């Protein structure tokens, strides 16, 4: 066997692994300098109680002799496909267009592998680092970075006459924490149809959206069904620890250049390469959809975000995002801390670990990403250090 | 987007779907002719009780605030990797060589996609139909069918000076129900090393092996670590309904032509494209490994198989396999029932649905596959019809 060449292009980093070992390093050499890590995370948040109950009840069902498979589909439990259609998508998407998977990282990889090698793929800049790697691994001819800058309300800057096959969009965005609004999405969809671009719309942070005016799905947007696919899943920090579940939406209307429907090939691809999500995870998901309006956890984290924003602004920082996603995209203004300086700057001046914007790509230059997903104690501490 | 060409090569069938609709059809037009379906299946068999208990206990743990991620790896729960190493592989495989996934269909697809397009892949003939499809979908240059015939004790007939990159092996085999013994595997491994072939060894039926002399893993075979990967998982019919779990074994020693280690690239590939198996499924797996020696279910099905074999032989049928797998590979002898005749022949003469051998490939000609995975009532009925 020869080595895979699609493979040799990789180096990734890993951005967060390296930042983590560096935080550990700093902790070694600064034992009395207590560090509030906002560069990532908080796990520890437990599986929601009613979700867990449903999961166990499904297990109890599986162990009794009836029973019952249930091999799915394949495409998912009808009850989950239907509940996603109705409650999650507010009727914008039909049950038959929803394909249940075990999560949004696998799905992106399945989708990019489904579309094949030699595609040119555009991604927002700053970029979700996972995307570039999957793009390279699935054999992209080129990756085109699309500057999203606050001066443009984060609308991606499309390159003049450059061929794009796939546009990956993450909204709410990692790292900017911003959301493309209805007007912005309408223009992007119009742009995509005009240039024969397929949109992969990653909406995994959509539960974080906090004004009901904003779109939650790209299928709220005129003409999206002729050029877009959505991927989504439950947010672990919101209480889905242990639930391996996601979904992909393929509109009935979406076609290849020759008029073949994407959905028919996707169905065949999935059947050939995939066994379905587990029955208990799916039944847990049905119960998850029910408590999604409730969720005290979302409120807890929006509080974290508001707490952070105020401190940051009061210290003369410029703050973007954080309203509709668990990230704040933060610009000093300035003391001209260079890109290679930023991480040490925040550690040394505030004992706060962040992720420097530049690790996310060139348009991250000058910025830092704050994670809102942490204990209230750590957030409050962080606000003290900034208030000094 | 243009259509995927790797895709347009597909037609598969589906062999079992078509056979099923035909059994339903026959049931329509023959209401008083009761049909014993041995062409597939029996699901309904419930999740093992101690496995279910472990699963629920993991859920209870996830819902309590500690807690605790647990993102894995990535490569799997240390307790499961270690228990597979020690109990499942009897020490033949180290924990660090075992990569936990959500199942053996996904893993085959991951592996073939990991090795890349344009490979030439050899598969046993008669073939596990799923393999050909994944091979085509991942971009194989050619698929080479390897006749496995009873005259040769089912040893695959390798083609004279023909370039092979990957050899897929399924042992115990679907559809022949036979097992390649230590001597046969030793020769295949020697052949593979000499021709620079990588073996993908699918051992998903290995729990069915009933003499402790036979190898259960290819890593019992001299020199296998220089040319082989194993894939495996729990058998659903044995009591793992609802458990989305498999594993891949990459030996530390395995290298590409240039001397790079496969295991290092596999680790990177998996991290980039995969989030891990669910924690509850893995903890359930640990408990599954414990009861694997016990398993009344294996005994139940071996009984089914012995029952079938006797009836078949007493009716002058030639029977192969069935000792170490839940399939019997059966030859009339003859009444010269053509290949297109066989399914109707068994339905009409015995009210037994089987899968004709020819659906599995050219070397299936003249044979029929019996499934041993059914209720004792249906097996006994089937034996009556054959005893006439």
């Amino acid at each position: 066997m020869k080595r895979n060449p699609h493979f040799v292009s990789l180096t990734k980093n890993y951005l967060f692994a390296d930042l983590q070992k560096r935080v550990a390093q700093f902790r070694l050499e600064n034992p009395q300098h207590t560090v509030i890590n906002l560069s990532i995370g908080d796990t520890t948040q437990p599986l929601n109680a009613s979700v867990a109950e449903a999961f166990a009840s499904s297990i109890a069902r599986l162990s009794s002799p009836t029973t019952c498979r249930g091999y799915g589909p394949d495409f998912g439990l009808p009850a989950l496909r239907q509940k996603l259609s109705e409650d999650f998508y507010r009727g914008f998407v039909d049950a038959k267009e929803i394909f249940i998977s075990d999560g949004a990282k696998v799905d992106l990889f399945r989708l990019l592998s489904f579309f094949g090698p030699n595609q040119t793929v555009a991604i927002q800049d700053p970029s979700y680092p996972a995307y570039l790697d999957i793009a390279r691994l699935t054999g992209a001819k080129e990756i085109i970075a699309l500057p999203c800058l606050q001066e443009n309300a984060f609308f991606p800057e499309f390159p003049e006459d450059t061929h794009i096959d796939i546009l990956c969009l993450c909204s709410p965005n990692n790292p900017t924490g911003t959301v493309l609004n209805k007007d912005q999405l309408r223009a992007i969809v119009h742009y995509a149809i005009e240039h024969e671009i397929l949109i992969l719309f990653d909406a995994a942070y959509s539960t974080f959206i906090s004004d009901p005016s904003l779109p939650k799905s790209i299928f709220e947007i005129p003409d999206a069904r002729f050029c877009a696919i959505e991927i989504n899943s439950f947010s672990k920090p919101l209480g889905f620890a242990g639930i391996r579940l996601g979904w992909t939406v393929i509109p009935q209307e979406l076609t290849y250049a020759d008029g073949h429907f994407v959905i028919q090939d996707w169905e065949r691809f999935l059947s050939t390469t995939f066994n379905g999500a587990s029955i208990p995870a799916q039944e847990a998901g049905v119960a998850g959809l029910s408590i999604l309006p409730q969720l005290e956890a979302i409120h807890y984290y929006r509080e974290n975000s508001d707490l952070l924003r105020k401190a940051l602004l009061a210290t003369g920082f410029e703050v973007f995002g954080g309203e509709h996603a668990p990230y704040l995209w933060v610009k000093p203004t300035q003391a001209n801390i260079s890109d290679r300086d930023l991480f040490d700057f925040f550690l040394r001046e505030y004992h706060i670990a962040i992720t420097p914007g530049i690790g996310f790509g060139r348009s991250g230059s000058g910025f830092v990403r704050f994670s809102s997903l942490g204990k209230r104690e750590d957030i409050l501490a962080a606000c003290e250090r900034l208030q000094m």
